[PDB]
């Protein structure tokens, strides 16, 4: 028995009674889990590229179920016993592979107090090549065309369209100072109550401006872009990944202003529609504030409450930096060719 | 093999390697699932009261893991394959029992348009005895002592302390009008950015005022109060229960002002601490606004988008009304004796 995205599409087409029968059959469920371990081995031991893409296509479909409004025809289907077992197996393998790129020295010599930890982490971020990647520093300002931006925005659908729900998942159960900062960030994402200013709405306008339609996205989404989006989903939805999420999305907010300023300036130079760049233009100042509040009110209080979490925050920051590097190197490699 | 709360406490004490070994053993996992079906049968077929309380003690512990900040020692433990299978089995039985009390005529003759559906649902709510329950209408204004209120507030820890995260879970993936209303409600719950005004913080002050400490809660929490809190958790955390949640928490907001006005007036008459009633006092006007916005901006747009969801919203409203009735009848029965 082999598992791939089409096998899971078939599961999601089952009616509520068929799901109940599957959930009651632990032999069928053992076989599904074994098929996931086999796929995980092809993807990360053999490092077969088609198995790696298949694995992230499967995870992406499962997270679609976690993040999307359920359709009426599926409201009676108990998908958690099977889908959560699949996700646990594939996630475990994705994260073990990320951790293989992270050394213990990288995540252990931090200062064990909040304000000092923030300075250390900014330095650690600044050492990493993703903090000044040539896609943004070099290619965008000098070469990027409308078709380049269209391809780039297709990759960016991996994360930006669900950022408000990432934050909503993250703040579940969070301590007060951290929760209040994440909550204010989420409220900004929802336009502070004004529909026109909702961030996902303005990002959708950028997609419209370059005709980044769903078929173009499906055909052009890079495997490393899918991995990036799956890592974001993986970390946000589990309480036990909260402190990794703190580092992962802290790095994200921190790097947006430098990256988006480059995108916005080029977008203007080549005369692309002003209406389409409102999202990126707005985030240049918004995420300078978000990044400042995230360090001061999420990271520093967490470390001050329990310095042991500085190691988890550092791992999440490095997972974001490493996965962003692989994604941007792959993107820049496809855009050159 | 029997499953109870202490068996699941033991699972949660396992280290990450022991969890990995358990997750890989589908024979052990088949036995856990079979033990859950056996407990479910004792609880809802035999209707054994100790099995029913044990079942909700198990669910409550699992939802604690979904809703609480994870402790550092547990960050490496993959609990989803087993805990989600347990929850699916016990939840399926809890909800089947709720649906046994709901007739098809109750959830099918609604008008298939939003504004009209709102009037229908308010009428349906008004027919149900929980909408004017004697605990609030009769006992509170005339008899409730400080010890009665202390016992009551212990029961209310089933829901109020996690209402902000219920809303955050609920709005995941929601359509824009509905999402923006839920988001504004959540932001109100977080004091609109002012820590002193965060609703869970002010509820904690009410608990402090009557010494509703964790040991008192543990010893006094009624089985129907646990069932109420578990139903709230169950519906909020699954995307497929979104439309039930819309009805369940819509009824909740709608009934708060009448109930809390009775509580606040009695609390004053018997001279209890003014500082302790700030939460309930504030919610009298807050939830009149929340209830109005919930009907207008959540329920009516959902029904207008797809009238089929009026049946799910109605089921969730009746689950809230029925479970509130059982809880308040049990509470009033213990307070009389
Ligand atoms: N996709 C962009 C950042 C996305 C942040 C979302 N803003 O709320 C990047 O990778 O830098
Ligand atoms: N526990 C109360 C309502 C709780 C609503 C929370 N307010 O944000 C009741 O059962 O009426
Ligand atoms: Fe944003
Ligand atoms: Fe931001
Ligand atoms: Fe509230
Ligand atoms: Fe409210």
């Amino acid at each position: 028995f082999k598992i791939d995205r089409s096998v899971v599409e078939e599961f999601l087409a089952l009616d509520p009674d068929a799901w109940e029968r599957l959930n009651a059959d632990y032999t069928a469920r053992r076989r599904i889990g074994e098929a996931c371990r086999a796929l995980s081995r092809h993807a990360f031991v053999e490092e077969d590229p088609s198995a790696l893409e298949e694995l992230h296509d499967v995870l992406a479909l499962i997270y679609q179920q976690d993040f999307s409004g359920a359709p009426v025809e599926l409201l009676g289907c108990e998908t958690q016993p099977v889908l959560r077992d699949i996700a646990a197996i594939l996630e475990g393998a994705v994260l073990a592979a990320e951790l293989d790129s992270i050394s213990e020295e990288q995540i252990s010599a931090y200062p064990r107090s909040g304000k000092e930890y923030v300075h250390w982490l900014k330095r650690v971020i600044g050492e990493h090549p993703a903090a000044g990647h040539p896609f943004y520093r070099d290619f965008v300002p000098t070469r990027a065309t409308e078709g380049d931006f269209r391809f780039y925005l297709a990759q960016e659908t991996n994360l930006d369209p669900k950022f408000d729900d990432i934050l909503a998942f993250m703040q579940i159960g969070a301590a007060p100072d951290e929760k209040m900062e994440i909550a204010g960030n989420y409220w900004d994402e929802m336009g502070n109550g004004k529909p026109a200013e909702v961030h996902t709405a303005m990002f959708a306008h950028a997609l419209d401006a370059l005709d980044v339609n769903d078929d173009y996205i499906r055909r052009n989404l890079l495997p490393e872009a899918k991995a990036s989006g799956n890592l974001a989903s993986c970390l946000a939805i589990s309480r036990r990944h909260y402190y990794k999420s703190v580092g992962f999305f802290g790095v994200t907010e921190y790097l947006v202003p430098r990256r988006f300023k480059l995108v916005v300036d080029r977008w203007a130079d080549i005369g692309l529609p002003r209406e389409g760049i409102a999202y990126h233009d707005a985030h240049i100042s918004i995420d300078a504030v978000h990044a400042s509040g995230w360090f001061k009110n999420v990271i520093a209080p967490a470390v001050d409450r329990d310095p042991r979490v500085g190691r988890e925050i550092a791992v999440g920051a490095l997972i974001r930096l490493n996965s962003s590097q692989r994604y941007l190197d792959s993107l820049l490699m496809h855009l050159h060719h």
